[PDB]
């Protein structure tokens, strides 16, 4: 519902900033995505879609039970997991797609502050590695 | 084995003839991806993998237990044209669907999508599931 809500918005936002490697993970097959800058961006009910012109991603934000925080040596990570806690979606920050200053962590942490309030959210980051 | 490489051969073809859309799907998630020009393609044992410039798939031929072959009218009306490539339970590993409007017009798109699986259907983990009566009124 809400969460649903503030779910996607956390998806749009780390999309914009192209700093994200999007993945998603079939039993035998992932496709890894790269953007920050759609043709397409649309939120119908409880789907998520968004489409550069080579690729689309659809999600359904229903199936999503937890969001993991992942911080450790050093990725970063957020990931978006089933009901059976099997990943339909991550999002992987990666500091080649990141300016210098200021640290990536610290970007990462600056971003994941503002959304560690959400109740299905799982803070599995290490914050030693940020300051 | 030498199956493996067929089955590597046949996503590359299909991907090269830039007339697909190949899909990966989560629990509940898909990727469509689009193109028919890599920047870099590799074979690592089992493992292909196809990179753009924006999105990069890697395939566990390994896992690729049958692949299904599609041709078949859609409800909404229209052919669905799709090459399924399915694990032990029948999950869908990766997806490439042909889309009309990325072929020519001539010969019909059910021609076109015929002649490219014939090559295949030797194949012993090939499912032919195509209707003939789209390709040879009869």
């Amino acid at each position: 519902p809400g969460v649903t809500d503030r779910i996607g918005q956390m998806i749009l936002e780390m999309f914009r900033t192209g700093m994200c490697l999007f993945s998603v993970r079939s039993p035998g097959g992932v496709a890894e995505l790269y953007g920050g800058e759609a043709r397409k961006v649309e939120i119908t009910g409880t789907s998520l879609t968004i489409e550069r012109e080579d690729w689309h991603l659809h999600c359904k934000l229903e199936t999503v039970e937890t969001v993991v925080f992942d911080l450790s040596p050093i990725r970063m990570a957020v990931v978006f997991r089933d009901k059976h806690q099997a990943p339909v979606l991550r999002a992987a920050w990666l500091p080649r797609l990141m300016p210098e200053t200021p640290s990536p962590p610290e970007q990462f942490w600056a971003f994941t502050q503002r959304y560690i309030d959400l109740p299905m959210v799982v803070d599995a980051r290490n914050r030693q590695l940020v300051f």
